[PDB]
């Protein structure tokens, strides 16, 4: 009914990096904050710089999930798995039904800005969005987050989000944990 805030993302995956804390593998993961997400591109150089530290610095946790917002329009998700550093995979979920060239473009830009070839991206299947696609890519967070803690993550199909429910519902009651 209402759209998704980058502080809601934020305040959710803050609340799931709780969750998870201790878990077999959650020291892997790293739920990058959307406004840093979008400061990659920022015409501020020490802006960019800032982003490129807190995204892609020497202490960053190799599995990283970036929100990309399209301002007061979309969202979408890339996730960027460098624990290969000669195999870097990464990998963009936009949950719109007609898809429109500038959110695959914001996820280039932002690939581009972490130092990786955009062109490698996979455009991957995710639950099709029936103002939720706020919801569809913090419920891909929250799975896929999962799969690398069980250690299914990595199978073929591992990846794969074309099943997900995502639930106004328990965003909101997870929300109301803060």
């Amino acid at each position: 009914t209402s759209w998704l805030l980058d502080g809601h993302l934020r305040a959710y995956t803050d609340d799931l990096a709780r969750r998870l804390r201790g878990e077999p593998n959650a020291h892997l993961l790293h739920f990058a904050d959307s406004q840093v997400v979008t400061m990659l591109s920022s015409a501020d150089p020490d802006q960019q710089a800032r982003a490129q530290r807190l995204l892609a610095g020497d202490d960053i946790p190799p599995i990283v999930f970036l929100p990309i917002n399209q301002p007061n329009a979309h969202w979408s998700l890339l996730v960027v798995d460098r624990r290969n550093k000669d195999a870097v995979a990464a990998y963009h979920y936009d949950s719109m039904a007609q898809k429109d060239p500038q959110q695959r473009y914001l996820a280039d830009m932002a690939a581009y800005h972490l130092g990786l070839d955009y062109q490698q991206t996979h455009e991957m299947p995710i639950a099709i969005q029936s103002y939720s696609a706020g919801d569809h890519v913090l419920t891909g967070i929250e799975v896929l987050a999962h799969r690398v803690l069980d250690g299914t993550f990595d199978y073929a199909g591992g990846r794969d989000l074309t099943d997900i429910e995502p639930d106004r519902g328990l965003i909101r009651d997870r929300l109301a944990q803060a």
